[PDB]
């Protein structure tokens, strides 16, 4: 039952992909995916169908604490990020490495140095990063992993490794793409920033990498319909940095409500009073923000190359009922957003607020692990629903 207007001027090698750093995590917890026939099955199979072609992956230098104790958010490292490609390579579809370079969440106000850099001085720890992003990529490459792109940084508005000058984040990006441009010359590399409705931002900071010399492909940039202004804006802003810098563009994160309910017991992220709600928020309002975004961005033409969905499979280790049981699991396997571990690292956020999913009612798969008709918005883009 679900419709789909075909998505105008959609390029053929639209990258579709979906980041589900989570997977590990959430399987460990015993968390399992279903495909349309309704069984069991690899979830990364089930997207392939589905009509994906690339997965991202978020890379926490070191996600735990002194004694190993992940800090949650599905503990994202090199070697889940490993297990994550080997699987996404496995499945035909192309692998997005997201570094954080910091140890956990790293956001527009959180972007802490990773704890092994804490106390470097500049140079150190811009040789580190590049170091760090050099032996990752190499070690992905081993696995027989197929990189296409690379993200330098994660949402980078304000600082990057414990640094806030622009003068040394540039650095520090054209640290870690020389790694990637070492490693393979067809690796795309990918900067990533988000509130695009901010006035100018986007303008000033693709002028600002322009300054300082910074070499990279995408600018890459989240899109949140409940918070980031229009899609006639994220269109427009994103179209000004590919005319004006000659760089590829696209969405490295967007997602929506496709029900008002919690599903695990933990405060979802949205819906909330004051968000901008332009599509019900039901399973056809959710696939409709999916083909409106690839809509928005394959509006901006040539330099358009694709959409990310972020968390399609944040489900439920449980219901919300469970969730005292729950909690259980969050903290063993870190499958929640953060554990009680994180408290050291990120004390004013992760600290007070750690817990499960934020975003189970923003998965493309209903809290049993069974895909949405939603999940059919990757294919139906280009032809449309009959
Ligand atoms: O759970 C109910 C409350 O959640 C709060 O959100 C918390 C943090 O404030 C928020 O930053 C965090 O978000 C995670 C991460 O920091 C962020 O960069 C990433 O994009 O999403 C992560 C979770 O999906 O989530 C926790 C817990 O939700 C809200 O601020 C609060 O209003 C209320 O909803
Ligand atoms: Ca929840």
């Amino acid at each position: 039952g679900l419709y789909v207007e075909k998505v105008s001027g959609l390029r053929k090698d639209f990258i579709k992909g979906v980041d589900v750093s989570s997977i590990i995590a959430l399987e460990e917890s015993g968390v399992a995916f279903y495909n349309e026939s309704g069984k069991k099955q690899d979830i990364f199979k089930t997207l392939k169908e589905a009509g994906v072609n690339y997965v991202r992956v978020r890379i926490w230098n070191d996600p735990y604490d002194a004694n190993g104790n992940g800090y949650g958010g599905g503990n994202n490292d090199l070697e889940k990020a490993i297990q994550i490609g080997k699987r996404a390579t496995a499945n035909g579809m192309k692998l997005l490495a997201d570094f954080h370079y910091s140890d956990f969440w790293a956001d527009p106000a959180k972007q802490k140095a990773p704890k092994a850099w804490a106390n470097l001085n500049f140079e150190d720890k811009k040789t580190a990063l590049y170091q760090y992003t050099k032996q990752s990529l190499k070690a992905m490459k081993a696995a027989g992993i197929d990189i296409g792109m690379v993200q330098v940084g994660n949402e980078t508005n304000g600082g990057l490794a414990g640094e806030t000058d622009w003068a040394k984040m540039s650095q520090l990006f054209n640290a870690g793409s020389q790694a990637v441009r070492e490693t393979d010359s067809n690796i795309l590399v990918a900067l990533h920033f988000t509130n695009p409705e901010t006035s100018g931002r986007y303008a000033w900071i693709a002028e600002t990498l322009h300054r300082h010399h910074v070499d990279y492909d995408v600018f890459a940039s989240s899109y949140y319909p409940f918070w980031h202004g229009t899609l006639k804006n994220l269109t427009s802003v994103l179209t000004s940095v590919a005319d004006t810098y000659g760089k590829k563009v696209m969405v490295a994160e967007t997602s929506y409500t496709y029900t008002a309910e919690d599903g695990d017991g933990h405060g979802n992220t949205a819906p909330k009073n004051g968000q901008t709600l332009n599509n019900p928020v039901t399973v056809q309002g959710q696939a409709n923000a999916v083909r409106d975004v690839i809509q928005a961005v394959s509006d901006v033409g040539e330099a358009g190359i694709g959409v990310f969905y972020w968390e399609p499979a944040w489900i439920p280790v449980g219901p919300a009922h469970r969730l005292e049981k729950n909690k259980a699991l969050w903290e063993t396997y870190g499958s929640g957003w953060a554990t009680s571990y994180a408290a050291e690292y990120d004390p004013e956020d992760a600290g007070k607020w750690f817990g499960g999913s934020a975003v189970d009612n923003q998965a493309l798969f209903d809290f049993k692990g069974r895909p949405l008709p939603s999940l059919h918005v990757f294919q139906y883009v280009d032809t449309g629903t009959p």
